[PDB]
């Protein structure tokens, strides 16, 4: 078969019922995640290969970066609650990995302020119980699949993408194979 278990994807031993159809996990501390966002634009290219309107979900994880890692999961919950993911993803990545100017929760907050989210708006969300359950949702989703590594993508709670089984001599061909694999898995 052109696509087979163990090559472009692996199959979860215990599938996860009611999981988001396309679910990505990442960390602002994760170097491949940085490339997946800035150099490869994986989420964008996957979306362009799936039917219009289908739900793609993207969640942050705690297991990289200790205290700041958890702050960033809460900040990502803020970003999702306010709908400003597209505004803060790049400056958070660069603040953590490129300039290394993000060292505290205050520094994370500055990224949002510079992105134009008002201070009162950020702080009210940060302390909201709506963001607490959004944090809980990100944790539960990752715990359901015993996630020990990012970047990760799961399809229908059943299939996990295997980018190590794809060729990386050409960055565009890799993004293609990844997006085409998500499509094939989604139709499975
Ligand atoms: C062209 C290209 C291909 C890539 O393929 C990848 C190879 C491996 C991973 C997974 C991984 O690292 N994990 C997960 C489990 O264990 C912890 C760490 C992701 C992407 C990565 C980057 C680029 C670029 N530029």
């Amino acid at each position: 078969a052109q696509y087979e278990d163990g090559k472009q994807y692996t199959t979860l031993e215990k599938p996860v019922a009611g999981a988001p159809q396309v679910l990505e996990f990442f960390s602002f501390f994760c170097p491949h995640c940085y490339q997946f966002e800035e150099v490869l634009h994986i989420s964008d290219n996957v979306k362009k290969k799936l039917p219009e309107g289908v739900k793609m979900t993207k969640y942050h994880v705690n297991f990289m970066g200790g205290d700041l890692g958890k702050d960033l999961t809460q900040a990502w919950a803020v970003a999702m609650a306010l709908g400003v993911e597209d505004k803060v993803t790049v400056p958070l990545f660069e603040g953590v990995q490129k300039t290394q100017t993000i060292r505290s929760a205050s520094d994370i907050r500055d990224v949002f302020i510079n992105a134009g989210i008002k201070g009162e708006e950020y702080d009210a969300a940060w302390n909201s119980f709506v963001v607490k359950s959004l944090v809980a949702q990100q944790e539960k989703a990752a715990a359901d699949v015993q996630l020990r590594g990012v970047p990760a993508m799961f399809v229908n709670g059943k299939y996990q993408l295997n980018p190590q089984g794809m060729d990386t001599s050409n960055m565009d061909v890799f993004v293609q194979q990844y997006a085409d694999t998500v499509k094939y898995l989604s139709e499975k």
